[PDB]
């Protein structure tokens, strides 16, 4: 990166592409004034901005030194920009205390593309579209045409949109081969619905914006998690089989993973998210937020879970950072000070659907450390190898109080990060990384650091496009680009309402994706006793059995991704354009993945389907299990129920784990 | 009205009410720099804004003249302000052409309500929102929460919401006894969320802002009209009975008049608006929009029209400012360049629908006069005394010319009141004012004198509050206090759509209403052959034949409101506070309206009723149906099919024909 100046206009550029300036004609940066009007209903979250003022800045004032470049705004805003070969910062000192909204301008071409922005459901290439960057609920159907949107909005106003995401960052990565990062947690709307620049909104002036570049995009995501950190590699025992989702105390689901065995699926653990309790609600069945082990559901679950370790099965729990009005934890909460509070000292309770919780405190160290401490003890202390720790969008922005005396509107998209290294520090505190493993829906900047893996959240349980099966692979796309290599999905989604339920054949089609992703977990969902289970149908389990096999049977390539990505940021599931930098198509696929550099998988997203288009890049590849051969461009391949499009390169040296596959389970 | 100004800050009063200031911590005036987008698909408008500048202005010179002040804004705006004792005008001259979009700011209160902004069908007093002016279909539903907004949405991007309307206007009356009218044609947006002030956007610098105050709103109206127009009285003969709106050619239209008379409803006129042919898409029903009439359908028309004629029975037809392009007058119009036309020169073909027409372009003199003469011609010259005078609302923004050479942005909002004055000619220079009446559902500033008579446009065929009945009445009184001040509504509705069809019970309860109004007019609406039509039952047209006689019971009273409408701009259809001002309640309430000053209608917009709540401001007042004295307050009454919630004031001079009514046709 080189700087161009002189006292009256700024340049930036990476290569021959000139990516800032300022000047009179076209100015940099934009300062105003605005009154946000924010209504939370149950985490959903509707915004809107009142501007009085906006307007672009005159640079009055250069100073040239040999380390920076000092540009002085008025008496608004001084920028000091520092520059290597591949790293430019630029840091923002704010000289007029009014501004409370910041716009700042990337020079942009009409060609460009631009990915990121967190893990987004919808639109995987962001340009055409601005992207709020808010975490909150992502929306039940996210699709404004589809009756279970509209059904979303009208009771629940929940139905969402194509933009909303528990995991939205104030990061892009460009065509041009860099990545740019706003160093704010404040509300941010990322704008790329113009040809000739990116605005950049921000509810307050950043501390910092952090343009870094890169000669390929392998390498640049090495530099990406270089910056925001790289996840541990996942522990041995998950590549043992399924991690099944059941439900109901000892009993049925010990009962479960009795049945799963005998009708020979390989089990790497059971995940139990009720090992702490329900909460029957008219959402459906939930669990009691009080987070030790459910004497009455679950009794001796620390024995039992010695007892099932010896016969090679992990127990999963799960864990959030609320608490229930009505637990033990809430009551001890309550006494020690450790919720978010009201001015009046009052304890915010949070309205999470027909139950209240508190909000621990993240931002009070000794609440923290009593919440870390909380998981230590009930969670790792039982022998629990795994959970989901959920949630961490939630924060409201009314009338609530932190001990860090920051805005809600800061801490909000501050809160699933204190979340993930509540996390990251019992596991590391208590010398576990590496074998156990927590999995978050929420992120920020720097769960790259702080989450050991990702799922997509919920989905719901159809083959919708925003909000169905197809909706993961885009998140997966968009969330390793972030540097956050390593995801999963609930496998047959989750979300069950307005007579929508989960099918056998959406099942089925979601495991024969699961099985080229890292983690396999199943889910019962929150109506389980109206959407199709694995162990209700014979069928489905010895299809199943064969699914899981094949990911066991994928591991020792599998496990060779997870260290790559521990080891460079390279994530286990990569867009077509990261090994096929020059095919023009590669930038405008979003439904299909590289797992790895040497698998192509084009998932099944629709339901009654019998061949799938495929779009193949230039290489040798050979159709996984037909072992006939592809030299790149459009085909159309057979994929019947249990066949994933999936092929690998010709001289892959994995070649032979393939082909074991395609003898035993191909056609 | 007072002015106070020194150098650094300029006041205006209403009595000792101040409404306007700008002072360096309260800006009057903010102007900046914006990039819209306009969104049309078949006369709905999707419209967003990028606002790239937006500051307050400084008042940097103050010059006091004897009737002038003038307030200079930088370089940017200059504002001649001239006051009189009851008016006053604010003239900006623009010195900075960069800008356009301006806000202009009004001192409130947190107590203060407004009304106006046109023809409003969800909310009368405007307080807590924000209402676009821009002409457009006002949607179908206009609700997010039902089935038919969403299915409008999905299909036909035709749901609408609460500020659409067919006649928008940037002009509000104020309950600090003023109205303020904003001299523009461009999109606006008047905000009355904020409690301390009303904004004002504007999509350019308006010519003018103009105050003015009265003692009471009965002088408020006159100022109002005396500025707009006023309209003239009613033919005598719309006062013989009901206008019914039947369609088929001569058998089946004349013939329905031979049933109608049959059944002893009285008639005043035949409404054929297939009198030019018919056209059948999707929607259903519609017309052919070739303005002469249909030889075919119906054979010797102008005959027909003579026999009816000397039944004392007149015929009302139907034109538009279009043209479809497979007419004779299309034809005619595309040779002498009638039509508005494309950057590349073409016509241009609006798609309304399955059809596609050209826009008459109204700005061009030539064609102004042309159309006027197919209106004396083709509609007055066959003996034609009334019509649909239709449409207004669907000028384009996006590739379009027209002769003025004024932006499509400013002649958007033009086009209904261009088109009013078309009809209002034709008819004023055939000598036929107060004897033929059009009536018009879009509108402008301007359409106070051009337009005859307003109607309500389309609703839904239901009792819903945004789309249904009801809303024809908050359209009364919005439309009103705006000095339009003779308007009436389709008996049933008009739209079916989405399993929404018109019943019995719907069409006896809008008629009810409407023999309370200046103007009695059934509707097929746009599918006929699967909705109620009055014709299709006994019961029903006994029923309607006493509804009827009531209409012309009351018009001797009626004849007086018309003519005190003409006289002085007091709508037929009053405000509670028009005459209760002191009636705290008088003005939080929409579906009551005074009936003239002798009578109170609180029409049943429910179904399933027996009986109905009335508010009653403090006087002496008969139930009509019963004779019951009343004396103020809440009441409830009964209120059977028929049976209007109806009062009249006990000292009414024509106190003796609402008792022969109640003798005639009472409980
Ligand atoms: O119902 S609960 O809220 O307790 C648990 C759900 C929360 N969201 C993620 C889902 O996977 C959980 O089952
Ligand atoms: O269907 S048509 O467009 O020809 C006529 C309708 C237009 N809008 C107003 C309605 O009253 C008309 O029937």
């Amino acid at each position: 990166m080189q700087i161009k100046v002189n006292d009256n206009e700024f340049q930036l550029f990476v290569g021959e592409k000139r990516i800032l300036e300022h000047s009179k004609e076209r100015p940099m940066i934009y300062v105003g004034v605005g009154q946000e009007d924010v209504d939370m209903y149950r985490g959903n979250f509707k915004i809107t901005d009142y501007v009085t003022e906006r307007f672009p800045l005159k640079l009055t004032d250069v100073i040239q030194t040999a380390d920076t470049v000092r540009l002085c705004f008025e008496s608004y805003i001084i920028a000091k920009i520092k520059c290597d070969e591949n790293l430019c910062t630029i840091d923002f000192e704010q000289k007029d205390d009014r501004i409370n909204r910041f716009w700042f301008r990337v020079a942009a071409d009409k060609e460009e593309k631009c990915y990121g922005c967190g893990e987004q459901m919808s639109y995987f290439n962001l340009r055409g579209r601005n992207f709020p960057i808010w975490t909150s609920e992502p929306g039940v159907g996210r699709d404004k045409t589809t009756y279970v949107t509209w059904r979303s909005d009208v009771e629940n106003k929940a139905g969402g949109d194509y933009y909303n995401t528990n995991y939205p960052q104030p990061t892009f990565v460009s065509t041009n081969k860099y990545y740019l990062h706003v160093d704010s947690t404040a509300y941010a709307d990322f704008d790329f619905r113009n040809d000739s620049f990116h605005e950049l909104q921000i509810w307050e002036v950043p501390k910092q914006i952090r343009i870094e570049c890169a000669d390929t995009y392998l390498k640049l995501l090495e530099r990406i998690t270089t910056y925001f950190g790289r996840q541990p590699k996942l522990p041995d025992w998950v590549y043992n089989g399924l991690i099944i989702g059941v439900q109901g105390g000892n009993e049925r689901s010990f009962g479960l993973l009795d049945k799963t065995l005998d009708r020979n699926i390989k089990v790497a653990g059971i995940w139990c998210q009720d090992w702490c309790g329900k909460r029957v609600t008219s959402f459906g069945k939930r669990l009691q937020w009080d987070w030790k082990y459910h004497k009455e559901m679950y009794p001796d679950l620390p024995k039992k879970i010695k007892e099932i370790n010896a016969k090679g099965i992990k127990f999963l729990g799960y864990v959030n950072p609320y608490l229930v009005n009505d637990g033990e934890l809430y009551k001890e909460g309550k006494e020690k000070g450790y919720f978010a509070t009201k001015a009046d000292g009052s304890d915010y309770l949070v309205d999470f659907g027909e139950f209240y919780c508190g909000v621990v405190d993240l931002t009070n160290p000794e609440a923290f450390e009593w919440f870390k401490d909380i998981i230590k003890e009930y969670t790792l202390g039982i022998g629990i190898d795994g959970w989901m720790a959920d949630f961490g969008e939630y924060l409201p922005t009314d009338d609530i109080c932190l001990y860090s005396g920051k805005s809600p509107m800061i801490e909000h998209n501050h809160w699933p990060v204190l979340w993930a290294k509540c996390n990251y520090e019992a596991v590391k505190e208590s010398g576990k990384l590496g074998d156990v493993v927590y999995f978050m829906r929420a992120g920020g900047a720097g769960s790259q650091k702080y989450c050991t893996l990702l799922w997509a959240g919920d989905q719901s349980v159809d083959f919708t496009i925003h909000d169905g099966l197809a909706s993961v692979i885009c998140g997966a796309l968009s969330a390793g680009m972030m540097g956050c290599g390593l995801t999963h999905s609930d496998i047959g989604g989750y979300t069950s309402l307005f007579d929508n339920t989960r099918t056998k054949e959406l099942f089925l089609r979601w495991a024969e994706m699961a099985m080229f992703t890292p983690f396999m977990r199943t889910h019962e969902g929150n109506r389980p006793d109206t959407n199709f289970q694995y162990y209700d149908d014979e069928d489905t389990m010895e299809r199943l059995a064969r699914l899981v096999d094949v990911y066991t049977m994928l591991a020792p390539y599998t496990k060779t991704l997870v260290e790559e990505n521990a080891d460079s940021g390279h994530p286990v599931q990569r867009p077509l354009f990261m090994h096929y930098e020059s095919d023009a198509k590669a930038y405008d696929i979003q439904y299909e993945y590289l797992f790895g550099r040497d698998m192509l998988i084009a998932p099944v997203y629709e339901q009654d389907k019998h061949e799938w288009d495929v779009y193949l890049p230039q290489d040798e590849w050979v159709h996984l299990w037909t072992g006939e051969e592809y030299h790149g461009g459009e085909i159309t391949v057979s994929a019947e129920l249990g066949y994933t499009p999936a092929f690998y390169r010709k001289n892959s040296e994995f070649a032979d784990i393939f082909e074991e596959i395609r003898e035993k389970y191909g056609v």
